[PDB]
Parts: C-alpha cells; structure tokens; sequence
C-alpha cells in the first residue's frame, strides 16, 4: 500500500539524500564509463598511431575509483538510514511488547515474536532500501543511457525504441503460446504417468494370475507412448528457442538495415553504432529491475502490515486504579469460573477458595491442569473470565496493575534469569531502591550465599546466558533470595522440584520455610512435606473444590486425596 | 563412471552421431557470427561504400537460421537417444519388476517406485544428454573462440588469456576472505538476536516484577549493538564489490595498456578488440558449463545405478521343481510360524491348519492381524519362515510357483481391475486359452452378467482406469468371474467388504455360493452366514489356533467366539 512510516524516518532525511545524490551518481560512474567506448573504438585504436589509447586505462581507473567510491558511501548513508529506521521501530515494538498481556504470550506466536522483532524487521527495512535503490540507481541510469543515446544518435534511438517493445511482445506472446502448448502435452504426459501407476500397483494380481508376459507387452506400448509424448514436448521446448532468437536476429538485421544511406541515417557511424548498441545492451538491465520494483515495495511493506498486525493487537489494560502499599488482607477466591484463552474447556469452575493471611494454603491437584492457572490468576496475568477474587475488601481487576503484581513473588524450577549481574537480579528494576548490604543480606538469609561466594565477583558477576549457566536449582535459590528481598506479602510455590537435589534439597526446605514464615502462603505442593506444612490442603482436580482439610483429615476420606497420597509414595 | 548403459546406448549411436556433428555446428555458427564483427567495425560502418554493410543483416539471418536449424535438430536428436534409453531402461526395470517378490513390495517402495520409472530414469537420460551437449557444444565453442582469437591477434590473445586467471583467483581469494568475515560478524549478530530472544522470552517475570523500564533500556542497549553489528555487515558486504570490480577493471586496464605502451602492438586496428573482448566475455559462460559438466555427469549417474540396484536384485525365487495342473489334494501349512517381512512380530505361530478338500474353513480375526496373511501365505507371496506348506502331500516351497498360481484364485472387494477391457480382465494373459464365448458364459453363470449385458461395448468395453471405473462390488463380482472362469481348485477370499451394496450383496451371495459350491475354500470371512457356512471356523487372533470347530460349537465353548458373535451383532 502506502504505509505511511514518514515519521521515524524524518530525523535520518540527510543520510537518505546522500544516497539520492551518491547512486545518482553512480549511474553517472557507469554512464559515462559506457560513453568512454565512443572516444575508444572511434579514434584510439590503428587509426590513431598513439593518443586517446594512452590516458584511456587512467580514465577508466578512475571512473572505476568512482564507482567504487559511489557504491560504499550510498550502502553506508542507506544502511545508516535502514538502521536506524529499523532500530526505532523495534524498540518501539518491544517496549509495547513488554506491556502487551501474557494472553499474546498464549504459546502460539512465541517463535514468531523474535522473527518479527529481528528477522521480519530487517526484512522490511532491507526490502524498502532495495526499493529506494532500484528506482534511484536504475533509474538515473535510464535517463543518463537515454541523454547520451541522444546525444550521440539523432535519429536510431528512435529506431531502437521502436522495434525493442514489438519485439518484446513478439517474444512474450510467442512463449506463451509455447508454455501453454507445453503444459497441454505436459497433461499427456501425466496420463501416461496415471497409467504406468495403476500398471504397478497392480503386481499383486500379475503375479497371482500369471500373465506378467502380457504385463510387459501392454507396458512397453504404454512406454512407447510415453516416449512418443516425451518426444513431442522436447521438440516442442527445442523449437521454441529458435523462433525467439530468430525473431531477435531478425530485430537487429533491421537495425543494421536501417544503416542504408538516406539522409536520414549513417553520417552517424563508426564507434557510434558500437556506443549505441552498448548501451542498449546496459540498458537491459535497468528496465527490466525497475519493473520488477512494484513486486518489492509492496513485498516489504506487506510485511510492515504483517507486523502491524503484531503492533496492535490486544493489548494489557490496566483499568484498574487503586493502589495498596501492601496487601495484609487474606486472598479469597469467590465464585471464579475461568476460561482459558484458546481453549474452550473451561480451565476452573466457579471457586470460592480463601487463603488466610500468614497461613498456608496447598493445592495439589494431580490432574495437572487448572492448578498451575491458580497461580497466574492471584497475579492477574490472565484475566478473570467470571467471578471476583476480592482482596482486602477489593478485587483484583479494581486494583492498579503494577502494585498487584508488586505483591506477588514467584518462585518456581524454570525461573527464566536475567542476562545481567548477579546483584541486580536479586532486585530487578527495584536495585536502585535497596542497597547493595541488602542485597548480601537477603542472599545469607536466603542460604543460598554460597553459590554468589564460590563465584569469582560474587555480587558482580553476569549470571545470564553468555554467564555462568547454573543449574535449576541454583536459579530456584536466586529467585527466593529475590524473593526475600522483595518481602511481598503474596507468595506463590510452584515447587515443581519435585526432584531431590544434592546438597541443596535441603537448603531449598529451610529457604522456604523462611519465605513461609509469615505472609500469605498459597503453594503448589506436590512434596509431602510442604503439604504436611500446609495449614489448610485445597486440592482440585481442575474443576472444582474435590477435597479440603488437613492432609490427615484427607487421607481419612480418600475421595481423590488417597490416591494422590499413595502414588506419593 | 560405471557406463553399463554404453550395451544399451549402442543400437542408437547413429543418432548421436548426428546430435555432436549438428551439434559442433551450434558452436561454429557463433564463432563465424562474432568473426562477422570484424567486417562490421572495420570496413563497415565507417566507409562509405556499403559493400559489406547491405549484405550484413543478410549474413546474419542466413547464420542464425543455420544456428536456430542446428539447434533443433541436434536437441531432437539427442532427446532421440535419451527417450530410447530412458524408455529400455524403465522397460527393463518395469519387467524385472513384476517378477520381483512381493517382498520387493513391502511397502518399502510404493511411490518412490514410480519416481524410479519415470523421474529418475529420466534423469538419468536427461543427465547424459546434457553432459553430452555441453562437452559437445560447449567445448566446440571454446576451441571455436580460442581459434579466432589467435587468429585475429598474435600476441593480444596471451595478453589477455594470462590475465584472465590471475583476475579469476584474486576475485575468488577476495570474496572468500569477505565471506569468511560475514560469516564471523552474522554469528556474532546471530549471538546478539539470541540474547534478546532471551530478553523477551522472560515476560512473565518481567511483568510480575514491575520492572519493564529496565528491560527497555538493557533492549535498547542490546538493540543498539545489534544495529552496529547490521551496519558493519552491510559495510563488508557492500566493500566487497568495489574491490572485485576494481580488480576487474584494473586488469582490463593492464590490456589497454598492453596495447597502447607497445609498439609490436597497435596493428591491432579497431574491430579486431571488439572481437576478442566479445570473445572473453561469451567464453567466461563456457567454461563454467565445462566445470560443470563433470559434476552433472555424477549428479545423474548415480541414479543410473540406484536404477540397476534395482534392476540387479533377488527376482522372486523360482526354487521350486513340481508342476500340477489340479491340487485336488489338501493344502495344509504344518508347523509355520510366518514373520512379516521387516515386522520382528510373527503374525503366525506354527498352526497345522488343513485345509479339506471341497470343504470350505474360515479365519476370522477382530485387528486381522495374522489372518490376513493366513491366504497370502498360500500364493506364496511371502515365503516359508518356518514349516512346511503341504498340498497333496507335497510342499508348496517345492512347487513351480506359476502352476501355485494358477491352482489359486483370490477374490476380494478390492482386486486390481486391468486397465482393458472386460473379457481380456476376465481372463488376464490368458484369454487365448479360453476362448470368447465361456467367458461371457462365465458372466452369466457368475450371475453378475447384468454390468457385462449393459455395458456400452458389453464383453468388448474398456473398462480399466480412465475408463468405465465401476465400484468396488462391481470389482469384486468381475473377479468372482475371473475365479469362475479360472475354476481353479483352491480359492482366498477376503470378505473384507462385510456390507450390503443394493442389489448386489445378495449376488454376491450367490456367485460365492457358486464358486465355493466345489473346490477348497479358504475364506477369510467377517459374515455370519459364511462363518456358519464353512466347515470348520478355525478362527485365529494372532495367537495360533484360538478356537475351532462349527458356530454352534463355538457357541458352546464362549472362547473368543462369545466376543466374536458379539461383534457379528
């Protein structure tokens, strides 16, 4: 179409216009060089005993020099323009990215969201410059070959203008004709080929009924056809060639007819005729690409649409506008039906769980679905789809976004960390407001201080990828020592390190029984222990509240506990 | 070069005679047209006389009508020899197809199969034409060119031939050089994308923690060096033709020169340049197919021998000595346990079935594992993994296996329906032994006469595949009357159909009824009716003899057969 795209491109207008004057006049540094034949193959040569022939291969370097000159500076000023163009728009991307909901994050278009921030974008940058280029470059090269035809041959340029479109047509029409008569017997030939099939598949008969002699009688008709279609189609693909190089031969024995002696004509001759045709021969190149341009405009753009469809999709909507230093209050769910985006089923029936402050709340669902999405909901990532969970008297949707999640910390065995130092990690984007003695306070605290102490810089070192590449248990002590510096009242327990680690299982125990301390305590306990530890088990098979109560209170009546009990075992 | 085909290329060597010889013409034309130049820019244009100018475009329609006749027919006749190569090879492979083992057809190859036919017989053919046309054509040209160059000029075409591969190796050095760099600098630009691929897989914590103003600034940090790396990559990329033309030009410079310093030069004149530029510049297209010849030539031998591999492989053994014309005694396989070709599972366990003469047993089976082999194992299909397959006391491994054959007839819903006509169907390979009148007596007493009596060409109608297409009951009455026609004593049916076609089923029903009203029968049965009709309902489950005995016997001893009737409900 035609975008739009102006702005965040008008700062970088002066590097584009040295481009619009460099390419200009690279076609100059080849025009010109083409022009150099006529001073040649006129007087440089036996006519001449020495002169022009001397200075040409200077002349020439230096046109070369130009050239090359030309070329860098335009691929520089256009790459400086395309880099920046493309460096705005994918910052703008990510930034709107980052505050886009995890509903775009739904898994379908995680793989495609990096294509469209690197690979897609400099798609469209590299597509528009070529663009840009290939009606600048090209074009200018059109306008100088025309001018120097002109000023070279006053009247065969239009000779040559006149007969190169008929015989383009000529050309044109004549393959078509071909290609079509060509996929006609090209049809034939898979007819033939349909009938060698059903010959073979039908070995199992042959066989058992013998005739494989008439088999090979009707196959070797079949094959003679075959060969007679064949025979066909290459002569058809072998006659074609001929006609359209004879009708171009034909093209330019009128041309040099044209080299008769009227008035009209041939007191233009000599290196003129050469300077002409070769330039006719150049000038191929640049009509050819520049037609060729609307499918690239278009083809770049296009994907600018394509990403703009990523640019304005659903977005994160913070409509609440109520904000809480922090969240004393106890969490209850009340009557919450949940619906998964992109999936019908509903994920969670209505719920009415509550989660008392400072106590500890396990749901342990062993059906594997649902529970996981009780975690996200606390948070707000996903949206209610019905109900209301209500905290300190106000629901979530009510609250301001950020200080929600603000009172939640997550936890978990795939916790994703972040390429920088080790220290900053600890308090992401909130480093500035605790100090670095904090930060080493909450790590001892965390017990997890040894794994910072044995590393070489300690609170200083990049841990991220391209870092040192700990260990799962390693991040899921980071991410609590995160979380003890971040004391936020809601806690959330994957504890999908179900696994027993070495040396550090135990670490890991006694480093959420402090994060567990107080505050409220909502977990994911598939551990035993942590469901023993549990004030009040909430476990749901991913519809509804199935049982409830101490873990002693749930073995008594087994409902589903009892064979979540035992396969713990 | 394993040119096994050299045997089966020699009856047409003739033509490929004619093929170089028009052939070596397509390249001289060329060689005179370009000579053609010389009289042109020489004595031509420049003079005032036209002597050599009207006759011009003469001479140059006359050579290219020479060019375009040569062209056509020396590509016909080389598609002459490849389509009479390309078709006895897919003849011979056809013929040693169908007397391959149906273990050649373990589904290993079922479509590749009839892409070895045509596609890479094919290329094979259309490989050694084009190696043969551009060693021919090709290598003509050159020495062609290279004549007339030393011809035109003593000492420029050394001037020039000498500087043409320094020029070629400084490019290749150069290029490899840069490529080797943007190779370097794309991976650590490829690093760069990886870490902000990094930067946004992590949302969710990015979100949870508040903290997208940092993830902006580290993103436009990491963005930034991802735009310094673009632009270093477009600069190399870009800086790599300036140098390569650069290069280039110097060379042609280094031959003006060669020209212009020298005094044993400079007879040169003027046209005699443009004829040995014009023939450098078509001569760098003939040389590269000549590199490229030698790569083509084993880029399509290979398929040549794939194509004998199978051609040159186990035709399905013949090691058996006895011929019957009737095995009216029992056929009975002892002791066999059959495994499936590929398949480590055996579907058969060493079951002594006998099959009684006249009397008519049935293999029933819920998966068909097994059973459906039980019959193959008769027509010898597969082979003997263990036992011993015994027909009148003698074994089938024993026997000639086209009289096996001919003792048994299948029929089943589906049966491959010759692409012929309908008597010819009726009586596959063999329509010489019966004569025209029983096969339409056969139709009749088949009772399914009535598609025979209303066909438009009635026993003559082509009735295979792009023709009548008849559905599959139809197939099946046709080959009912294939078996009634062949009266052979041992008959395989699968039954597989198991439905009720309108008007058709009860036909069936009959025509069953008569071919099974003698002769053995082993029937692989799914219908109540026929269950109750065989003798002895030996069903089997894979297992080996499962259960045995007549319906009502079966019903008396639950067994499987509880399950099976169940299923016939």
């Amino acid at each position: 179409t035609f975008r739009r795209l102006w702005p965040t491109i008008a700062p970088f207008k002066a590097g584009l216009i040295v481009a619009g004057v460099a390419l200009i006049l690279n076609a100059a540094s080849d025009t010109f060089m083409l022009s150099l034949l006529k001073p040649l193959l006129d007087d440089g040569f036996g006519k001449t005993d020495r002169s022009v022939l001397v200075w040409m291969p200077l002349v020439v370097i230096g046109l070369m020099i130009l050239r090359g000159i030309t070329s860098y500076v335009s691929s520089y000023c256009i790459s400086w323009v395309s880099g920046k163009v493309v460096m705005t728009m994918r910052r703008r991307l990510f930034g709107h990215m980052m505050g886009m909901p995890v509903s775009f994050f739904d898994k379908q278009s995680t793989g495609t969201l990096l294509s469209r921030i690197t690979y897609d974008s400099e798609q469209v940058a590299s597509s528009s410059s070529g663009a840009l280029i290939t009606v600048v470059r090209e074009g200018a090269s059109i306008i100088g070959l025309f001018i120097m035809m002109f000023y070279y041959s006053w009247q065969l340029s239009i000779i040559l203008i006149v007969l190169a479109p008929i015989v383009s047509i000529a050309i044109r029409v004549v393959s078509k004709r071909f290609r079509n008569i060509s996929k006609n017997m090209q049809n034939t030939m898979g007819q033939v080929t349909t009938s060698a099939e059903q010959m073979l598949k039908g070995h199992k008969e042959v066989l058992i009924f013998g005739g494989q002699e008439v088999e090979t009688k009707r196959f070797d008709k079949v094959s003679n056809r075959m060969r007679l279609q064949g025979m066909k189609m290459v002569s058809a693909s072998s006659i074609s060639d001929p006609i359209i190089q004879l009708i171009a031969s034909l093209a330019l024995a009128f041309v040099l007819y044209a080299a008769s002696f009227p008035s009209v004509m041939d007191s233009l001759t000599a290196g003129t005729i050469t300077v002409v045709f070769s330039s006719m021969i150049a000038l191929m190149r640049p009509l050819k690409s520049l037609t060729n341009v609307n499918a690239q405009f278009q083809r770049g753009m296009a994907a600018c649409q394509t990403l703009f469809t990523i640019l304005d999709s659903e977005q994160e909507k913070d409509e609440g506008k109520r904000v809480i230093e922090r969240a004393t209050g106890d969490v209850e769910f009340r009557n919450v039906t949940f619906t998964y985006p992109g999936r019908d089923v509903p994920a969670l029936r209505n719920i009415n769980l509550k989660i008392p402050a400072g106590k500890t709340v396990a749901l342990v669902g062993r059906s594997g679905s649902g529970k996981s999405t009780i975690a996200s909901l606390i948070t707000r990532f996903y949206d209610i789809d019905e109900g209301e969970i209500l905290m300190d008297g106000h629901d979530l949707r009510e609250y301001t976004l950020a200080s929600l999640r603000n009172q939640v910390a997550l936890v978990s065995q795939n916790v994703h960390l972040f390429n920088d130092t080790v220290a900053n990690n600890i308090a992401y984007a909130r480093t500035e407001q605790y100090s670095r003695e904090q930060i080493e306070e909450a790590a001892r605290m965390a017990y997890a201080m040894d794994f910072i102490n044995k590393m070489d810089n300690g609170l200083d070192t990049v841990i991220g990828e391209n870092g040192v590449l700990l260990s799962g248990g390693q991040r899921q002590r980071i991410a609590i020592a995160r979380a003890l510096l971040r004391d936020s009242p809601i806690l959330i327990l994957d504890e999908a390190t179900s696994a027993l680690d070495t040396e550090s299982e135990r670490a890991i125990q006694a480093a959420l029984d402090e994060l567990q301390k107080n505050r409220t305590s909502l977990v994911i306990a598939h551990r035993l222990s942590t469901i023993e530890k549990a004030d009040e088990i909430v476990v749901v098979e991913d519809g509804v509240i199935v049982e409830r109560g101490t873990h002693n209170d749930l073995l008594e009546h087994r409902g589903v506990y009892a064979q979540l009990h035992k396969m713990q075992f």
